[PDB]
């Protein structure tokens, strides 16, 4: 259908889309006791983020067939989701991608950074990464204060550790960046999972 259709095509455009629905869909499938306003929020994120890409959530929607009769006034966003992401693989997205940016995510809902995903946040975290943090030829005392503006922004990532006593445990050490003691984890999630993941995704600064 017309829904179907547009998003076929907007997922070949130049853009975030694959990764925002990622995000998205993710969120839904993982988030743990999720507010109601939590779930309105979230399908308020697919239809603005749909919206930007110039598709109708509606016509989605009329083409998942969710909308005959059925046994509910409306159409339960669990169904949304989990007939989006089933469309998805019938249009042969990149699932390397996919779940990749689902792994991620599952990441961040650990460290209570849901009103954030929320705000559409997560996308233009990954962005900053992959022009400022994790990158080639930098300097590493120009990536920690990159880095710091970079947090202090979104401050659930931190998971609970101050940012000054964190950056406390930043240093450059034979060229490279060393995060010690408590922030260990920190630097794990950089190295083993964001800076793989930015380096992966095709994304405008």
């Amino acid at each position: 259908g017309p829904g179907t259709a547009c998003l076929t095509k907007a997922l070949k455009d130049s853009g975030d889309l694959l990764v925002e629905l990622a995000v998205i869909i993710c969120a839904y499938q993982n988030g743990k006791d999720l507010q109601e306003q939590d779930f309105k929020e979230l399908k308020e994120l697919l239809e603005r983020t749909l919206e930007r890409a110039g598709c109708a959530l509606d016509d989605i929607v009329a083409d998942l067939g969710l909308e005959e009769l059925l046994g509910s006034i409306g159409v339960s966003t669990g169904d949304i989701i989990q007939g989006l992401y089933k469309l998805l693989k019938e249009l042969k997205i990149d699932e390397t991608v996919f779940n990749a940016v689902c792994d991620v995510t599952k990441k961040m809902l650990d460290n209570k950074c849901l009103p954030k995903i929320l705000q559409g946040d997560l996308v233009k975290f990954l962005k900053d990464l992959k022009y400022k943090v994790c990158i080639e030829g930098g300097d590493p005392e120009l990536i920690i204060k990159d880095l710091k503006i970079i947090l202090e922004r979104l401050p659930c990532v931190l998971g609970g550790v101050g940012l000054d006593d964190l950056f406390k445990n930043i240093f450059v050490k034979d060229g490279i960046l060393s995060f010690e003691g408590i922030a260990k984890p920190l630097g794990d999630l950089l190295i083993l999972v964001l800076c793989p993941n930015v380096k992966n995704i095709n994304v405008s600064s």
